[PDB]
Order: C-alpha cells, then sequence, then structure tokens
C-alpha cells in the first residue's frame, strides 16, 4: 500500500530529525545557534564520514567563528544508530548524500569534468549528480543524470586506452562487471527503444574503445531533446527535521513523501539560519537553497519561479559563489540571515522526462493553401540503424512541443493533491546557465 | 470551355434541388422539417438505390419529433427524378449525391477492421479518402477516392480474384483500376513502379508487398486526390425553391460556389440527450467540404473557429437509427457557416518566379526558400525511400496560395495565414 | 576615424551634387516646387545627364506641368555638352563620376522592382525561376566598382553566359576574366568560389562551362552571395532636401543608414497615374525600388514598412515612366506614401547559420514545454558535389542575422534592436 510504504518514509525522517537533537545536545550549540544551514552541512559531513574508507561554526557578538574541534569516529555513528532506533538506517545517509549533491549541482556549475572527459560542456542539463560519489547505492545512481552516467563510463574507456591491465585479470574482469552494471544503469534511463538498445551495443562489446566513446557522447546529444528517466527528490537539510522532530510531529504516524508537499510544509515553516560575505545579497543566497532543497538546478527557470513567489535568476547573473565559507581573507564579515523557505505553489515531483494507437500518421491536403503538411516522420521512415533512427527522432520533436499536458500546479494548503492548476506563461531565458 | 463547365455543373444541381422540393410534396413536409439533415439522408437514401425503396421521414409534431416509415417505387422514383431533371438521365446528378455520403462517411467513421482485415495498417486513414463510394461512381467520382482507398481495391483484387482464379474481364478491369491509382501518384519512381505493379501474368506477395509499400509512400510523396464540396441535397432544394438559377450564375464545387452557398443555408439536426450540437456542426460541416482527413488547422483557420479532432469531438453519428427513442430527442439549426473560403484541390504535394529570397536588411530572420522544387535540379523502391528521406514535414507546399474573403468573390486578395505557433494538432483521428 | 568622417562627409558631397544639379534644372526647365516633385520629371532629368556622360549632339525626353487642371506634355532637347556642363557645375568642376553611377543604381533598382525577367533569363538558357539572383541586371557594363557589387550572382552569370556564348563561337578577354573576378567574391561558400577559379581557367569556353555555371546559379538560391544592397533615392527628393537648407556634406549621409530613411519621411513627391492603378500601389513600386527590397521576403518588408507590402501579382500599376502611347486626358496625380515605421540597415550579406545549457531536464510534474536549443542541437572531394552536400543539410525555417532587427526611427545611432515576428496572418514571402 501507500501508507504502508510512506510510513517507511517518515521512519527515515525522524532518523535525521533525531540525529540532530542529539547532535545539538552534544556540540552544546545554541537552538538559535544550530538553526544554522552553516553548520547543519558538517554535521551532515561528519556523520557521513563515518563510514569512508570542518568547522562547526559559533558566532557569538559582532562576527563568525572557524572552531574546527573534531570528533570520534565510532562515537558519531554510535549516537546515529542510538538516534535512528534498531537497525543501521541505510537511507537516511543515502538521503543527506543526495542533498548534498543537490546544492552542489545547483551551486557549482561541474563543466569542469564536462570539458574535461571530452563532452560538449552544453550537456550540463544532463549531468545532474556528478558531485555524488560512487560509495552511494541505487538511489545515489537513481538520481544521477544521464550525464554523470556518459561520463562514469567515458572515464573508464580513457582508463582502458592507458591500462594498468585494465581489462585483463581478475582484477580487470571484476572491472568489466562493474562497467556492465554501469550500462545497465544508463540504459534503465533511456526511455526509447532505439537508446535502450544501442545503450546494449556498447556494453556488448567488452573490449570498448573510441567506437564506443564516440556512442557514449552522441547518446548524451540524443538525452538533451529526448531526456532521461532521471530521480528527483526533496532532501532538505537534518536541521529542518530537527526542529520538525522537536516540535512534537511525528513522521511515521504522518507519513512522508519524498516528491509530496511533506517537505514543502516542512520547508515552509522552517526558520534556519545561513551566512554571506558583503557584497552578496543575502536572499540572492535563498534562491540557491531553495532550488537544492528541491533539486531544481537543471529545471527550466519559469515553473522554477512559477512555484516560489519569485523569479529564480541564472548564476550568471546572481551575488553568491558557493555555499561554504572560504579561509581566503577575512572571516568577521558575515552577515547572519534567515533565508526564504517557503513558496506560493508546491507541485509533485517525477522520474521520467517527459515523452512525446490508431490514429493518422499523415495528412490529406483538401485546400489550396500555403502550409507544410505534416506527417509522422519518426513512424513513416522506420520501416548505425540506431544512430540514423535517433537522428530522425530529434529533428522530428519540436521545442514548442508540450510534455506533461495536464498535470499542473498545486495551492500550498491543499494537503491531499487535489487541484489542477496548469498555468500560462508564454511571454517570450528558460535555462539556470 | 470556361463557362461551359459553370453550366454542367449548376444544371446538375438545378437538378438535384428540383427533386428535394419535388420529394418534399409527395412526402409533404413542411419547409422547417424538408430542413432537417435525417430527412435529406433518407430521400437521398432512396433516389440512389431506386436506380439501383423504404426510409424514416422525420416531423416535428407541434413541438415534438416523430419518426415515420415511408416506402415507393423504384420506377416512380425514377421519373419523378428525371422530370425534376428536365427528362434525360442525370447520371451525374447521382454521382453527385454519393461523394456526399461517403464524405460523411470519412468524417464519421475510421474503418480500421476494414483496413486490418485487408492486410493494410489501421493507421492509413489518410490515404483512405472514400472507400465507402459504389462501384457505380463516374469519372469524378474515382478522383474522389484516395490512393489508400485504390490499394485496398487493388490487395482484395489479389486476395480473391488471384487466390482462386472468364478472368479476361476481370484482367482488363484491375489494369485499368490499377491506373486509377498509376494516375492518382505524382513522381516519376511511384509511376514506374505502378506499371511494374500492373504489368504481371500471376500476381501474389510479389506485387501485394509493393502495393502496401506504395501505400506507404503515399503518407508523404502523396498523390493528388480530388476534393468535391458535395453538400446535403435540402440545401440545394432550398436554394432551388428560392428562386435560383445555377445553370444561369454557374456553380463550382472546388470554387466559392458551396462555401457562399452554406454561408446562407440553414439546415437543421437531431440531436441526442447531451450530444453537443457545436460539435455537430463540425461533422457535417467537414462532410460538406470532403475536408476531413486535412491539417486541422487549415480547416479551423477557414473555419476562423477551432475545428476539434474525434473522440475529443462529442457525436455518437450523424443518422438517427431505430434504437434511439422519439421521447429523449431534440434538434438545433447547424452551424454551416466560416470566416473565410479556400479553393479546393485535386493536388497532392508540391515553376516560373521566385523560389528564393535575396535579403536586402540586416534584421535577424529565416530566409525562406524551398528545398523540394530546388532539389529537384532499375529499382523504385530504392528511389522512393531515398526521395522520402529526403523530405521533412516543415516542406512549405501550395507556396502563395490563402484563404480568401467571402466578400473576395473574385477571389483576388489571398491571406495566406501563419503558424509561429506550438503545435494545436494536425490529424482529425 | 579618418574614414569614419571621410566617408560620411564624402558619400554627401556626392548627394549634395545631385541636389544641386536637379535644382538648376527646375530652373533652366522652369519648373513650379510642385511641378519639380513629379518623379516622372524626375526619372527624365536623370537619364537625359546619365546619356550625357556616355559615347545626335542633342538629347532629351519628356516634361510635366499641372496646366490649368490636366497635367501637360512638354518635351526638352538640351545639348548633351550643355548637360555635362550642368552637371559639372553643381558639382564645383567635378569628375563627379559616383554622382552619376548612385543615379544609375536608383534605375537599376526601379527595374529590379517593376518588371520580371524572364525573357530575358530563358533567352539565356536560365531557369525563369530565379528572380531573387537577378539584382542588378538592368545596370550596365558603364557602371563602376560599386555598380558591380550591387549586382546579383545571377546577373553575373547571365553576363558571363553572353561571352561564353556569343564571345565564343583579343583584349576583350580581360572583361570574362574580371567578370568572373567579380562573380568569385560573392560566394561565402570555398567550394561555389573554387569552381568560379575554374571558370577563370575556360581556355575556350563552351557547355563545360555553360551548365557549369547555369549550376552555380542555382547554387545560390540555397547557399546565396553577398550582393550590396544601396538606398538610391530619385533625384527630386535630393533635390528637394538640399533646397530645403541642407548641406549633407557636412550634415554626413550614408547609403546603408537610416539618412535615406530620414529623406524619404520628410519627402513628398509626385507621381502621374493612369486611371486603372492604385495610388498607395503605386507608392509602394518606388519605396521597393528606393530601399532595393525587391527581394526581401515581403513579410520583413511589410514588418518596417508597416503596410501590407502585396506581391508583384496582387499590384495594379505599370510601373513609374508614363509612356509616349498614353495622353494626358485621362491622367491624374498624387503624393506617394514613401513613408515606413523602423528602419533597418541595409547587408551585403546573404546570411549566415557556445555556453550554457541548450537544453532543460525537468524537476517538477507541471505542464509546459521541454525547450531546447534545436538549431545548435541538431548541427551535430568534388567541389560540384561540396556544395551540393551543404544544399542539403540547409534548413529554410534556420535563422540568419541572428540579433539584429529593425530599430524606431528616433534611433539616429543604432542602440536597442528590434526584433521582428510573424505569428500573425501574412501574405507570403516571394513578390515574383
Amino acid at each position: 500500500n501507500a501508507t504502508e510504504i510512506r510510513a517507511s518514509v517518515g521512519k527515515m525522517i525522524d532518523g535525521i530529525g533525531r540525529f540532530y537533537i542529539q547532535m545539538c545536545t552534544e556540540l552544546k550549540l545554541s537552538d538559535y545557534d544550530g538553526r544554522l544551514i552553516q553548520n547543519s552541512l558538517t554535521i551532515e559531513r561528519m556523520v557521513l564520514s563515518a563510514f569512508d574508507e570542518g568547522p562547526i561554526y559559533r558566532r557569538v557578538d559582532g562576527k563568525w567563528r572557524r572552531e574546527l574541534i573534531l570528533y570520534d569516529k565510532e562515537e558519531i555513528r554510535r549516537i546515529w544508530r542510538q538516534a535512528n532506533n534498531g537497525d543501521d538506517a541505510t537511507a537516511g545517509l543515502t538521503h543527506m548524500m543526495i542533498w548534498h549533491s543537490n546544492l552542489n549541482d545547483a551551486t557549482y556549475q561541474r563543466t569542469r569534468a564536462l570539458v574535461r572527459t571530452g563532452m560538449d560542456p552544453r550537456m550540463c542539463s544532463l549531468m545532474q549528480g556528478s558531485t555524488l560519489p560512487r560509495r552511494s547505492g541505487a538511489a545515489g545512481a537513481a538520481v544521477k543524470g544521464v550525464g554523470t552516467m556518459v561520463m562514469e563510463l567515458i572515464r573508464m574507456i580513457k582508463r582502458g586506452i592507458n591500462d594498468r591491465n585494465f581489462w585483463r585479470g581478475e582484477n580487470g574482469r571484476r572491472t568489466r562487471i562493474a562497467y556492465e552494471r554501469m550500462c545497465n544503469i544508463l540504459k534503465g534511463k533511456f526511455q526509447t527503444a532505439a537508446q535502450r538498445t544501442m545503450v546494449d551495443q556498447v556494453r556488448e562489446s567488452r573490449n570498448p574503445g573510441n567506437a564506443e566513446f564516440e556512442d557514449l557522447i552522441f547518446l548524451a546529444r540524443s538525452a538533451l531533446i529526448l531526456r532521461g528517466s532521471v530521480a528527483h527528490k526533496s532532501c532538505l537539510p537534518a536541521c529542518v527535521y530537527g526542529s520538525a522532530v522537536a516540535s512534537g510531529h511525528d513522521f511515521e504516524r504522518e507519513g512522508y513523501s519524498l516528491v509530496g508537499i511533506d517537505p514543502f510544509r516542512l520547508l515552509q515553516n522552517s526558520q534556519v539560519v545561513s551566512l554571506i560575505r558583503p557584497n552578496e545579497n543575502p536572499a540572492h543566497k535563498s534562491q540557491l537553497v531553495w532550488m537544492a532543497c528541491h533539486s531544481a538546478a537543471f529545471e527550466d527557470l519559469r515553473v522554477s519561479s512559477f512555484i516560489r513567489g519569485t523569479k529564480v535568476v541564472p548564476r550568471g547573473k546572481l551575488s553568491t559563489r558557493g555555499v561554504q565559507i572560504a579561509s581566503n581573507e577575512n572571516m568577521e564579515t558575515m552577515e547572519s540571515s534567515t533565508l526564504e523557505l517557503r513558496s506560493r505553489y508546491w507541485a509533485i515531483r517525477t522520474r521520467s522526462g517527459g515523452n512525446t494507437s490508431s490514429g493518422q500518421i499523415s495528412i490529406q491536403p483538401t485546400f489550396s493553401v500555403q502550409r507544410n503538411l505534416p506527417f509522422d516522420r519518426p513512424t513513416i521512415m522506420a520501416a548505425s540503424d540506431m544512430r540514423t533512427e535517433i537522428i530522425r527522432l530529434m529533428e522530428s520533436a519540436r521545442p514548442e512541443d508540450v510534455s506533461f499536458q495536464g498535470r499542473g500546479v498545486f495551492e500550498l494548503s491543499d494537503e491531499k493533491a487535489t487541484s489542477p492548476i496548469v498555468p500560462s506563461f508564454d511571454m517570450s531565458g528558460s535555462y539556470f546557465f
């Protein structure tokens, strides 16, 4: 059932919420202090570093503080398992990993590795979850955009060109094992017969090279117009849960959804502090923090703005660089503001990237009138092959073609999903870059 | 011959309109009931079969519709048609009435089972313009039938005739019957392969496979299918009864004549409970202008109102069968008018004079030229495919032509529409 | 700096000498301010001086005054030596070859706009459906280097064909060279240009060049050349402006800027109109000719113009010039509308086709379109097939001159470009 399913998510929300509550008691931080989104990063970093094989800020009258006191590896994850109740809560750690990657995608433009790995930099809507580490699981890849996979498989080809017996040996056999698991990730995101089918051909030749590289980036050029099933979730910093679970609100009793009204209701009534350097607009940082908690980097700035109560401008025209402070000059100049986490209306997040029967594939001109006489060129002509068939799909697909046809916005107060608010916007800069 | 053709049609129309006014006396129908499409269909249905009869004639009994069957002589009906048609047999008239029903049927029903049950793709309805038509349709009747419809009659020519075969008659038949399709096509290769399909002693899957192939090329490298605006006889009856000489004034099925007629027409149609009259008008209007498998856009543009696809359109049919109760029955006047008008077309797809544009201003815009026409300077299947993979849906055809105004009786000021729009859909199904 | 003042001030003096001469002609002929503004008069004055410099000794034409209701028809006769004298006088004893050339293109453009060259093209063995390329086809050899830049690629191919047809059947061989030289710089594709070198090689021109050049003409339709577009107004408009108090040389002037549009706005030209003809339909003919727009997207013209610039076919007029056959009795006149809404830089070009997300990855399930840079995204041996290659990977829906557009007439110094749109019901693109 759905209520049977949503209860599992609520238990994850409580575990992350209780951890912060035990952390604040342990870090000896005031609740106005411990409301800092700047001091919820490292309290999640460390709690997550307690698996892998930082300044806990304390501003006191006038300026900030960089007291980066360290803690024990074991006792961290001890209090964690002593907070999350029972087992080693795995989902909550992936959830904190996915939230961290959201912030990374919005703020920092991962155009770094695009030009590095030999991929046309204009593929940055696709490169979602490039940040996310290997150590993550199914969710770690489920959110990772088509650009990440194309890249994570591109490296291996050049790695195989370099070769330290890369394909050879019980080491090199264990290599191609992952490289086949990888393609089966990618193939799972593409939502066309031709795309998946092609991905198949890449893994099948477990002796890769230029030809497979050339396909991998071609497939990336395919993903801009025929977008893939890239997951999207609303993972917020644990503090917001740390106040939510402190508000006498059970999350298992109410239920929780990663794509529903719940993270909006949590974000809305939140009082989370933050910091920005001089000559950086206090609420220009708010949009970065807001977009991330909704994983809305690669999102069209139309609906990104329609959902919130204001505009959501690109990074190019923004007064903010980074979310974690830089010991490059002066610290003392820091301004403690409460960012705007609330919005006018909410919208349900989806998985597939929106796609385009015994009807007519064509037309017959009755009237002598000057126009283009349409016909479904894909279907008609469909009778490398996959290379050609794909090139015929993108040309056919128009930028003006509407997706999600029917599904609309939702009034914040509407607890259960019932209010078709499909609005108008066609008034002539959709992108965030 | 310019006003000779205009007299021939006009006469034929004077003929049909006289028979409807006449049948209305023999059926003794009040003016308002004579304007009921249902009655018109029946009066049409009889005149057709008597030349090859009962039927339902409905009446508004002081507010309430009342169905009634009415039978008559197949010989009596003949003289009455001829009396209205002077005396000489008006083959053309009854042929014209055929196209009307075939068009009403192309607008209403999407014969997929009839396509599937003849080894043809259901998605070929575009090409399947008017297969309902009886074999006894005249010259212009053949041009009314679409290229796919011609394939279906070529396929069953093998399905039955070849499967178990005096074939000499149905040997000269298949040949000229294929030429109907061969002359519908518009390219050398399609027309070459056409002759290749007909010149075979024993055709089977060796020809059949090409039929369905040709049936696929005509969804892009389209054939030229004629388009005759043919209206409910009650329209004509009305206009003859109103003192119109069509032989004098002139008439043109492709022209402005039916358009301005429908403009001044008043045909009442019965509606079901619920069943939207606004949408019902769309059914008849499309059938009147043989404009069903036509870009809903150029249809809605001419109409000046949004013409809606099937299923999104809300009417079960056009004729009311016995299964329908008379109690819960209503009726309104159909909205048969449109904003503009355009000349109908026999043509299917795209010299002397401009083809390209040589810019003069440094303004950001798209330089418009024509790819097809500009590019015009043993195996057809190779070339047909080669041609098709060199033709996109953005190709401009009928370049220069536009939809005229009703006041533009002598069509001089064309308005060629613009779709800098997204997608409003183009397919009626 | 040095040419920023020099070129501006010089063209000014070129239009000043036109305006000075036409004024000192309306004197010698004795023409009223209103009778001086009749384009038919202007057109006579113009072709006289054009004949005068060329090479019995007298030459003239039709001259028109508004006498007592109807228009009259005097027919002037001036010594060609006196015309050369008066034109020189107004140009301050100076050569004035540009002046003449300027007045020479105006005529070519009135021609490129009125008449459709078909009789000519077919008889050259060329395709009639090539109007767009036939620019400046009226302009003579006597036309200077500038008068060559205005000439369309088709005009050149046509000019080359004759000398490679009639001429091939000494000193006139560098002619076939200079022509080929000229027609080579037009093409903005290395492929089409290289075959022009193969034409600058034809030691004995026959069919090897004929059908080859005719192919190079066809290739212009899709892969178009670099053809100049200048604004050349009737002398009367230049004369009026001078008499009005303008000092163009020190006021500056460009054939390609706002200045001609600025004159036209304040201009009040008059034309004779035959019984059948529509005044605003005539007014169009001159306007297009004035801006060399006879081969523009009628849409784009109608945009800048602010009036349905109708195709040639739907235009009820038989050209500016009134011939000897028609009688002045059945003849009225009206002031032409030669105005426009916005204005636009003219171009020698024939059109042409790196940062940030080209597309978008959805996050919320709210109805919208998934917008993407289709034009970028989709753009992922023998010199003759090299052209046909490009003539296939081309799309009519591709935008050219990206980032450009019209301006308000107040915008003397182009500051803010306005890009047009045509989401409204128009009338098509091709004038012919």
